[PDB]
């Protein structure tokens, strides 16, 4: 496939348009696939994956376990963009990212998505268990 286009896309100034945009998603999969990355995470999902038991009932254990989630892994992934980026907005980031996810690698993303939804958080520890038991 081939075709044509720049003309009316931004003005004169390129940014948050797709040119940091993407430039941002590039440095993430450089850590993705980063080996001290991939010791803490599951590093920490060794534990997570075992308090998060499929119940009936609640627990109140969930809020410390999400808090440290988010104040860890979610922490470390801003600090290490920051590093080379001492004006990054991980907040405006993220809230355009949910619409951005058309464009970029959803497949990607579904990874950091578990910073707000519950359901993928929760599905990827459950997922992890049953790998365990061979299936799939």
């Amino acid at each position: 496939m081939d075709a044509l286009e720049g003309e009316s896309f931004a003005l004169s100034f390129s940014s948050a348009s797709d040119a940091e945009f993407d430039a941002v998603v590039g440095y993430l999969e450089d850590i993705i696939m980063d080996d001290e990355f991939q010791l803490l995470q599951r590093n920490f999902m060794d534990k997570y994956y075992l308090e998060f038991e499929d119940t009936e009932e609640n627990k109140l254990i969930y809020t410390p376990i999400f808090n440290e989630y988010i104040s860890l892994v979610e922490k470390y992934i801003e600090e290490q963009l920051l590093q080379r980026i001492p004006e990054f907005n991980m907040a405006a980031f993220t809230t355009t990212l949910q619409h951005h996810k058309d464009e970029v690698a959803g497949d990607i993303f579904d990874m950091l998505l578990t910073f707000t939804d519950f359901l993928a958080f929760k599905e990827m520890f459950l997922d992890y268990r049953a790998e365990k038991e061979g299936r799939g």
